[PDB]
């Protein structure tokens, strides 16, 4: 029993993390095989970042520049090249630590842990999801750069992300690991903000599921809607739509506990019309939307 | 910016972790040096748990009734004893992966990380509260005993914390890694239950600290009270009593923000008698107690 946002282990990840370090800045840099992987904006000045021309400042830099320390252990750089907005700097030493892995890229809704570093060194790791809008709400001092996000599988380590910047709204902006963007962001000085966010509706869903679980059935009710009905209802209140394929994906947990998801759907309804008068669910008294389905199957 | 429950990378304790099986029963083990630490109550059967006499079930024991597997190897048991309410099973092999390692037994109101198992094999981190009643609102299912809690201070795993059974309302019960139980639970099969919880003051004011750190501001005030006015209003809304101690370990929170502590206990009365009015600090409705004054000077 018990329901809490779970990263996943983060050991797989700290062996790879390792700090790089190109004139005056230090970030942190994903080293797998004999590539060390970080942001590009490690190669500029502070007054570079107004129209830095990467591919310039690149072609002004050599191997000896890139200063990469992995724990105690200096790594050789004898390769440099840019990909989209990564910088791979080939080392002369394969990571014995490369766990299996994969680069994939995520979905806004999908969730993943972040291992936040600073100076190669892991702090921290904590749970986050991709918001609709591109952002994540993660928590990043200056320094931590270079910081990925991923998910396990079996054995298996998929980075999905990398850290470039922190957003004015202090939300934070990144990149898959082949180096593009999530979301209309750029690694150049502009006034780029987020975009407005909506409400991740199959997530609110599943962590109801994770709710009723756990023993939490105040806000179940007898009623049902249509998938078009509560629809309505969700885009009053700045809900993602519902779709079929998330009514599929709810199944197993649909089916665990015996309620239909449009069964769910109409608590939901009820949930947004009326609050909560003062109650909670699962030790929160907002709804939650940053557990998957998965998740919940995944910790239930 | 940005403020997240963050637990410590794991990686440390990953390398520890081992499956102990006794009987039909498997659960997790903690293996440092050459010695497997885990719940003693791994050699009962079920119906033993009425009236145990753990010295009787452990003399009809031998080395071989306990098998150990670090990941594939299989580790050879050449001794066995107890402490308290864990067993010490000696192995032939000393863990090659051991960090500099204490065990430490931590207060009501201290924070540590818990790296969920089950069969050995980590399943996820987060953070827990030991809660002023000694239990913890973790997320376990049957099979992660064994399980342990702790925190990282640069290069030392302290652990705290031994996962060793469910208690009826949802929570968690546990020892030190000398055995000793968390609060008035045993492990044998009683009526027991979580003793009434108060919310922890000193981390809900480290926490609104932690919010002004990060741009939330609308809960403060130009009033002042005293700490006696505060413990009243405290003791009202089941709130552990503030002390001189604690308004001393808030200091450099207070100096960072410029809000004198006891400016803060007064946004706090209006908070507890007030309500939020529908506002969020920190993406919380419900004012969060499970950081500490260090836990946020660690993320800020
Ligand atoms: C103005 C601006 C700054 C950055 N920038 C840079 C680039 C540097 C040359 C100032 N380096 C970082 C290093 C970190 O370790 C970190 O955490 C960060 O957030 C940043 C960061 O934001 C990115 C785009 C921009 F338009
Ligand atoms: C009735 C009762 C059960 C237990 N018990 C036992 C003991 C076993 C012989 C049934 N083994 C566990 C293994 C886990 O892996 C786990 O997660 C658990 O929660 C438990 C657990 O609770 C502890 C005291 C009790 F009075």
């Amino acid at each position: 029993s018990g329901f809490r946002k779970m990263a996943f282990p983060s050991g797989k990840v700290e062996g790879c993390m390792v700090q790089v370090t190109c004139g005056t800045t230090t970030l942190n840099g994903l080293w797998l095989d004999d590539v060390v992987y970080c942001p590009r904006h490690v190669i500029c000045t502070s007054e570079d970042m107004l129209n830095p021309n990467y591919e310039d400042l690149l072609i002004r830099k050599s191997n000896h520049n890139f200063l990469v320390q992995a724990g105690n252990v200096q790594l050789r750089v004898i390769g440099h090249s840019m990909q989209n907005c990564v910088l791979k700097l080939k080392v002369d030493t394969a990571n014995p630590k490369t766990p299996k892995y994969k680069f994939v890229r995520i979905q806004p809704g999908q969730t993943f842990s972040v291992l936040a570093c600073y100076n190669g060194s892991p702090s921290g790791v904590y749970q986050c999801a991709m918001r609709p809008n591109f952002t994540i709400k993660g928590s990043f001092l200056n320094g931590s750069c270079g910081s990925v996000g991923f998910n396990i599988d079996y054995d298996c380590v998929s980075f999905c992300y990398m850290h470039h910047m922190e957003l004015p709204t202090g939300v934070h902006a990144g990149t898959d690991l082949e180096g593009n963007f999530y979301g209309p962001f750029v690694d150049r000085q502009t006034a780029q903000a987020a975009g407005t966010d909506t409400t991740i509706t199959v997530n609110v869903l599943a962590w109801l599921y994770a709710a009723v679980i756990n023993g939490d059935r105040w806000f179940l009710n007898r009623f049902t809607t249509t998938l078009n009905d509560f629809n309505l209802v969700a885009m009053k209140y700045n809900y993602e739509p519902l779709t079929q394929d998330h009514v599929d994906i709810l199944g197993p947990l649909s089916a665990q506990t015996g309620i239909a998801v449009l069964d769910m759907c109409a608590s939901l309804k009820e949930l947004l019309q009326n609050g909560m008068n003062g109650r909670t669910i699962l030790g929160s008294a907002l709804l939650e939307d940053e557990f998957t389905p998965f998740d919940v199957v995944r910790q239930c």
